[PDB]
């Protein structure tokens, strides 16, 4: 379950060597390019040294098991450097800014951007048309499926560098200072500021 | 113009396969890698699969039309993980550090670091000599031009967590306490911490 | 150690890799030592130095029909840590300098940063976009939240780092600031900034964090 992918350029008498099913070869004769488990890769090369005699390895994780999620057909923006893990569930022409790290089980409304370096943990849940500022943190909550995750409601803007703990709700139409820690539930149309964050005005 | 960027490692017979002005194609009779856009590309798999025995998709944005900053020439240091939009000015000697994320419009003075997870949002302008520490937030101002950005002025320390809001200038020699808010103009020369940031020093 | 840090920063050349895809009549075309060809005649990858590879592909212009550039760093002298073989689990996008130690079944989340000395105990986990500062500790069992930031130094060699000792919880948005010592056991509330060391087994909140519990 937890893989640690390579990909690895290589050059040599590439007839001369077999490749198993285990890994995608795509080669010709002299120089190639390899996709496959670093533990299966490493071998090949090892046993194969006279006929494979340069490459370079590239690896971007260790022991990691959850796949990133699959960009290709959102219709959504997602900017560089945004790390969205699988079964993320992106809203209608929402936007994911570049940094960003959301993990899996979030949702995000749409129209909702959330902004750069921001994070949104285990099932956080953003509503429609809000705003999540830059290194704003939404709490995660993994497990169980009974747990209440963060719940952000529709129409909302939370500043930069918030923190919303476990399990709280920010209500509809409302406003989250920069910098505040939100430790209770936020009633719609309200503007909280500090931390513990408190509620400094009715809109 | 939004676009959805790929580079798809191909292999098969593939001498069988023409590619469009669209695509550029690095290949040999046998593999290649091909760049384009995810719409061209995908047509042209589905449609020579007789061809092509297997690929691998490599995709790291979508519907992203700002292009990353070119970092090849700048008399500077940029590291790795680093988001720099295009349209960003990075001076002499200016130092910018691991995941660090800069947006469009930004200008960083020579001689200055951000430091690492540190973003500065769209149009903020940083001076020279100034550190902008771990994690803080410069706010951004995209539009309109005549909108006040964030403005640091030279030889300014922006502790670590910080946020400076829309259209507040940090006066020159200033410090910034970690975890502050800055909410209002920083007087040159002072101290401030808290949230709200109050002058101390 | 701090000392050794220090001087392998400063033998370590400022580089700007790149890796350039071509296609062409590259039998025609001598690559010098200086770079890694993979190529075959119609098509390669090239891997090297920007300004070895320019001059390259300006001066075999004539044949060479197409190329991209990829390039993810500029003058950049410290190299990234090889992870292949760590007895730990590191997301995709955490940034992880090499002279980093990682502990036994640590766990490091996508988009932490963490530089040079800094070292993560057995068991620890290191949150999504948190920041390890140069020489940062981190002991064993311990959670650093998400976005938290442990201040670093790296010159002089002998000044004190940020310690975390073991079992220690650094919630989301911390600060941390340089030297200080947070105890075994202790709980740092969120958005706290930690200014002086925090006794074992207590907990603090605030800026300046204080002691509560
Ligand atoms: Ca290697
Ligand atoms: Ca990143
Ligand atoms: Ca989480
Ligand atoms: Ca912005």
């Amino acid at each position: 379950e937890k893989k640690t992918p390579v990909k690895v350029y290589i050059k040599g008498d590439l007839k001369e060597v077999t490749f198993p099913e285990t890994v995608q070869a795509f080669v010709n004769k002299k120089s190639g390019v390899l996709f496959g488990e670093w533990s299966e890769i490493k071998t090949i090369l090892d046993e194969n040294s006279k006929y494979i005699v340069d490459y370079v390895v590239e690896n971007d994780r260790r022991n990691s098991a959850i796949p990133m999620l699959d960009l290709k057909g959102i219709k959504a923006r997602i900017e560089p450097g945004a790390i969205i893990r699988d079964h993320v569930e992106i809203g209608d022409n929402a936007v994911i800014m570049m940094n960003a790290t959301i993990n899996i089980g979030a949702v995000i409304g749409e129209g909702s951007m959330i902004d750069m370096n921001a994070v949104l943990g285990g099932r956080a849940t953003v509503g429609k048309n809000c705003h999540v500022g830059a290194g704003a943190v939404l709490a995660g909550v993994i497990e169980p499926p009974s747990a209440k995750p963060v719940i952000v409601e529709d129409d909302v803007v939370i500043g930069a560098n918030v923190v919303v703990l476990e399990g709280v709700t920010v209500g509809k139409g409302a406003v989250v200072a920069a910098g505040a820690v939100v430790t209770e539930d936020v009633p719609p149309y309200t503007v909280v500021a500090g931390t513990p964050a408190r509620v400094i005005k009715e809109i």
